[PDB]
RNA sequence: ACUGAACUCCUCACACCCAAUUGGACCAAUCUAUCACCCUAUAGAAGAACUAAUGUUAGUAUAAGUAACAUGAAAACAUUCU
């Protein structure tokens, strides 16, 4: 198993690494800016 | 016969010019948790960034050193005159 070892290949898991998984959450987009929202929710 | 453009070719480098709406990836600053020690990395947040709403608080221009405004005269400030 391969596994530990390639972890152990590199320096100690601090809290500095704890990312959450990607596609944990989609973007929390303000509603607004130039590409998504110009109206916010209601259109003009 | 030329001159005449993002048409096209010419050499690089080409996924870099609609309307809403939707869908994905990055980040301005701050706080926190570990890092790090001239502005820093990665994560959880969240009152999270403005050329404007006939917005409001402070400052300050302009119109401008303009529009408008006051002390009867004289005299040693005794007093006289109008
Ligand atoms: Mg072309
Ligand atoms: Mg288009
Ligand atoms: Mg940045
Ligand atoms: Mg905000
Ligand atoms: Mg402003
Ligand atoms: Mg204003
Ligand atoms: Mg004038
Ligand atoms: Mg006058």
């Amino acid at each position: 198993a391969r596994a530990l070892d390639l972890l152990r290949g590199l320096p100690r898991v601090s809290l500095a690494n704890l990312k959450p998984n990607p596609g944990s959450k989609k973007p929390e987009r303000r509603p607004r800016g130039r590409r998504r929202g110009r109206k916010c929710g209601r259109g003009h």
